[PDB]
């Protein structure tokens, strides 16, 4: 079923789920032995309930997310430019990631690493 | 290897694409690092390759634009831009997301150029 028009309707779903605080939604995007490496460079979460666990404390602040630029998806992966905005005590965040989505043939993802550093957080005091 | 090191090395990149400086593109890569345009194709391995492929690409002038802050974490970096030529009047703007990383010395050891065609933009 894997297609580059899957792959980014997949994206803009995960977008969506994010955005909805819906962690099945999130979760049933993924197969059940894929990995998270959020951010790059730390210890991959791997399986189903190690990336339930990751969403369910990424989603503990209501959070909007939103693509910001087109996706790009072909052969087998698509990557994707988007923000995640909340708040905390009155502060007002907004983090740019880049993500990176790898595939397997039935359309599950199998692999995400989200790529961003302390730049691309955004906060006033 | 710093997010600053790593973003002013895709600024090099950038720039060289539009100077069609190949020995700057060239130079930013390790001794044996891959390149892979479209992320789904086979790679070019090692120095000669590399200049090879970027001799390809600097054939037609190039227009190359950051349209994003770069993302650069660990050893890590990915930018999202654009890249246009024009040709028998025709203008094209390819909008990839690129993917650097990095070795100890601060080469570039892989670059993955990830773009499909609804990235391709020409008219007729
Ligand atoms: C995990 C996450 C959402 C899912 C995703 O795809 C990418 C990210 C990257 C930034 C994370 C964010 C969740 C909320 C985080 C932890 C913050 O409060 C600061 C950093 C930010
Ligand atoms: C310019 C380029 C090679 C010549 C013909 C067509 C091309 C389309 C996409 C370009 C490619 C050169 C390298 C490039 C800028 C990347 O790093 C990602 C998109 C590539």
């Amino acid at each position: 079923m894997n297609t580059p028009e899957h792959m980014t309707a997949v994206v803009q779903r995960y977008v969506a789920a994010l955005n909805a605080g819906d962690l099945d939604g999130i979760v049933a995007l993924f197969a059940d032995d894929a990995t998270v490496e959020n951010p790059v460079g730390s210890e991959p979460r791997s399986g189903t309930a190690a990336i339930r666990e990751f969403y369910a404390n990424s989603l503990k602040l209501p959070l909007a997310v939103e693509l910001t630029q087109e996706v790009r998806a072909v052969a087998n992966e698509a990557a994707f430019a988007f923000t995640v905005s909340f708040e905390y005590q009155g502060r007002k965040t907004v983090v740019a990631p880049i993500n990176h989505f790898r595939f397997n043939g039935a359309g599950k993802v199998v692999s995400m690493r989200a790529l961003f550093g302390e730049k691309n957080i955004h906060a006033g005091a």
